[PDB]
């Protein structure tokens, strides 16, 4: 409570002027309930409030159950990490005109999924969960540990009294938009995007890539989303590094729990004795992660085309540092 009554009450401004549609977009200037009320405004005017019946107190509710169940003190994978996702996800719909390309469901399901798919993350990765015998990883058999708990954990506030904002769903499309969502979350495992990607890198490169092959649209929908999970990486250069310097922060944390924990030397992802490594490894990431990922989107949409741009000039700046 207090929270609540005070977003629900807000008129919400205009996506115009909360700078949403903009993939240059900076959160760092924002409130906690300045990024509340852009929600709502990317719900809004992706015509899901209505469309779904979604009452205005439970999605308000909603948004800050998500807010809060993300762990504040992680450095990278925090609410704000989620949002800018979402926000993400909103310029490609509207500026990268991939909203027409998809259907009411597909869009309600990447919205929620957007801003659910690091719910809870405790800063420390997939293998590292793994080699300090995480229940979790015991659980999922090793497979997409945390993003199975993430989807657990969306599923949760999902279903909690008072947030349910796909309560005025048929079951027929609650059934699909939960799907869709599991599948969205599950793809943010970059395992996941390692091993589906040349699937879809040769699809666009035989010229066969059909969005209405359902088995394609799956996989166009997972290679957003991995689009959007790592948007930081195509922000203006000082947005860039701000948020390098939080991901770098994450790994060098996990690093010191590797040492205690693990007794082992931390890779140099993870190892802050190390940190004059950052400018070669975020090149050698950009190169092997991201620039094949961001030509593709902008294969299926050219209006994308900024995502790639602000990739390939961090790319020169990390370039100019390392070299
Ligand atoms: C500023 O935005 C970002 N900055 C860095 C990362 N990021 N995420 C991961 C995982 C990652 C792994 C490497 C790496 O070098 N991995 S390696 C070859 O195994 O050493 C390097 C950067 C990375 C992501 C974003 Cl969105
Ligand atoms: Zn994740
Ligand atoms: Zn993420």
């Amino acid at each position: 409570t207090r929270e609540l009554q005070s977003l629900a009450a807000a008129v919400v401004p205009s996506a115009q002027t909360l700078k949403i549609t903009d993939f240059s977009f900076s959160d760092f200037e924002l409130s906690d309930l300045e990024t509340a009320l852009c929600t709502i405004r990317m719900f809004t005017d992706l015509n899901l409030v209505q469309n779904f019946q979604m009452k205005h107190e439970v999605l308000c509710r909603w948004i800050l159950s998500v807010k809060k169940n993300y762990r504040k003190n992680v450095a990278y994978h925090n609410w704000r990490h989620a949002f800018n996702t979402a926000q993400c996800m909103f310029a490609a719909l509207k500026a990268g005109k991939i909203q027409n390309k998809l259907t009411d469901l597909e869009i309600l399901a990447l919205l929620i999924a957007a801003l659910s798919h690091d719910l809870d993350h405790p800063g420390v990765s997939n293998q590292f969960l793994i080699n300090t015998n995480s229940e979790l990883a015991l659980m999922y058999n090793d497979e997409s540990v945390l993003e199975h708990h993430h989807f657990d954990q969306c599923l949760m506030i999902l279903n909690s009294p008072g947030n349910q904002i796909l309560s005025g769903l048929s079951i027929e499309e609650y059934k699909t938009t939960l799907k869709i969502i599991k599948q969205a979350i599950l793809a943010t495992d970059l395992a996941l995007y390692i091993k589906r990607r040349g699937e879809f890198f040769e699809l666009i490169r035989k010229n066969q890539f059909n969005l209405e092959d359902p088995h394609e649209k799956e996989l166009f929908l997972a290679m957003l989303m991995t689009a959007c999970d790592l948007s930081a990486i195509t922000k203006p250069w000082p947005i860039q590094q701000r948020i390098a310097e939080l991901v770098a922060t994450e790994f060098f944390d996990q690093g010191d729990r590797e040492r205690k924990e693990l007794n082992i030397e931390p890779t140099d992802l993870m190892n802050r004795e190390k940190k004059n490594k950052i400018p070669s490894m975020q090149v050698g990431f950009i190169d092997a992660i991201c620039l094949q990922l961001y030509e593709a989107l902008t294969h299926v949409s050219e209006d994308c085309f900024p995502l790639l741009d602000g990739c390939r000039k961090n790319r020169q700046k990390w370039q100019a540092l390392a070299e």
